[PDB]
């Protein structure tokens, strides 16, 4: 025989406190933080509008960053045959975009307004754009089974726009989702849910959900260290494990 700790570990789960076992039997609500749980959390370019010079200019600035956006753009550009050019006065204004200088021209890359995600400026003039997406995880949910495993209420939280969340949502038979949320919004939703009856299990990663996870009745964090908050760490990185955990 092994400890119950040893048995959970063998299954793909690290139990950060032995008190979680009794706590889960009471759970009535499952909340997914979209990015990194229902998706791989890996951005990919789905469309570029502009010509090959603009593409080279934007790529050559993004190369000096480590942002996941930067890496995707640079990856796409080399696949199109772009050669990376020498940049100066680089600057990555955290939380907005990036910038640099080439052949006397000033190049900025940042968030775009209407129907695109990212925009490229040359000396103040907008001349090209990108659309960027995540990838949904292979399997899917016998989410019915989740809605069978008990009478479980299921909810999706996302920072993305209404039609990207709604698409994924309808894709998977989940009618309750909230789009466009700030980190502080998610905290407000969890507080209201607890304040009127519900016992909440929440799955997230390590980003704009640290505070939300700390507030839930039972927290689950992805393996992708000192995972601080969570009751349970899914080293498996496979959502099927806990899916199995739910039923007990
Ligand atoms: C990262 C991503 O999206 P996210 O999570 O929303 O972005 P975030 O990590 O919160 O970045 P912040 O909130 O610090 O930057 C604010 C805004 O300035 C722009 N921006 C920021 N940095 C840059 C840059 N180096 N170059 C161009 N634009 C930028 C950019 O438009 C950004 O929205 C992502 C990550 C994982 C999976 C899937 C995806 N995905 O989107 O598919």
């Amino acid at each position: 025989a092994l400890s119950l700790y040893e048995k959970m570990l063998h299954k793909g789960m690290i139990i950060k406190n032995s008190n979680v076992y009794e706590k889960i039997k009471e759970i009535d609500t499952i909340i997914f933080n979209k990015t990194g749980t229902l998706t791989y959390g890996t951005p990919i370019v789905t469309q570029f509008i502009g010509d090959s010079l603009s593409l080279a200019y934007a790529a050559s600035v993004e190369a000096l960053s480590s942002h996941p956006i930067a890496k995707a753009i640079v990856k796409y550009a080399k696949e199109q045959g772009v050669k990376i050019l020498e940049v100066k006065d680089f600057k990555e204004i955290s939380g907005i975009g990036v910038r640099g200088k080439i052949s006397d021209k000033i190049i900025e890359v940042k968030k775009a307004e209407n129907n695109n995600d990212i925009a490229v400026y040359i000396n103040g003039e907008p001349i090209a754009s990108f659309n960027i997406s995540d990838v949904p995880r292979p399997n899917l949910k016998d989410y019915l089974e989740k809605l069978k495993n008990e009478g479980l209420k299921i909810i999706i939280l996302s920072g993305d726009k209404e039609d990207k969340v709604k698409e994924l949502s309808k894709e998977l038979n989940i009618q309750e989702y909230y789009s466009n949320l700030s980190p502080e919004d998610k905290v407000r939703i969890i507080e209201k849910l607890k304040q009127n009856g519900n016992k909440v299990l929440m799955i997230g990663d390590g980003v704009n959900d640290a505070a939300a996870l700390a507030l839930a009745d039972v927290s689950v964090a992805m393996g992708n260290i000192s995972k601080n908050v969570a009751d349970i760490i899914l080293v498996s990185n496979d959502i099927g494990t806990l899916l199995g955990l739910i039923k007990n």
